[PDB]
């Protein structure tokens, strides 16, 4: 499996590692890829796309790297399964409600409720692991 993410301070990166740990604990392999090192072509062969990005600017996806990546794969992911996640700071998940609506609009099937954690995981470490286990059980 593949986990693609953008992280500015490392909070979403930490979530990605924990989600990966959950998938691995389930007996499966998975690679975590920072959005800047991703190969769209190889990524599109996956049955499930696991994508993460923290809330940026004013409740939107990060603009210089993550957003363009989503726009690029948008026309080629209809019917694909996707799981979404990310860290946030002061809002209540508006950027993620929009992200989920968007992916749905492109024809994707969002397999589980998006996992959003405030600031660094810490207390939510198990929740991240469990999210990965749910994905591996699909
Ligand atoms: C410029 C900037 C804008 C942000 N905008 C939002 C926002 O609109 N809503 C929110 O809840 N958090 C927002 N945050 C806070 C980050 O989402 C939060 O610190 C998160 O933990 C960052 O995770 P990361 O290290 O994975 O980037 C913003 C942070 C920065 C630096």
């Amino acid at each position: 499996m593949k986990i693609v993410y953008w992280s500015g301070t490392g909070n979403t990166e930490k979530m990605a590692e924990l989600i990966a740990k959950g998938i691995i604990e389930s007996g499966k392999d998975v690679n975590t890829i920072n959005v800047s090192d991703v190969n769209i072509d190889e990524l599109l062969n996956e049955d499930i796309l696991i994508l993460g990005c923290s809330a940026m600017d004013d409740e939107v996806l990060e603009e210089s790297e993550f957003e363009p990546f989503i726009e690029e794969i948008s026309t080629k992911i209809s019917g694909k399964k996707v799981a979404l996640f990310g860290s946030y700071g002061w809002g209540d998940g508006k950027w993620m409600r929009d992200f989920e609506e968007r992916m749905n609009g492109y024809g994707c099937v969002v397999v589980e409720t998006p996992l959003i954690v405030q600031n660094e995981p810490d207390e939510a470490e198990q929740d991240c692991i469990e999210f990965g286990k749910k994905i591996a059980n699909i």
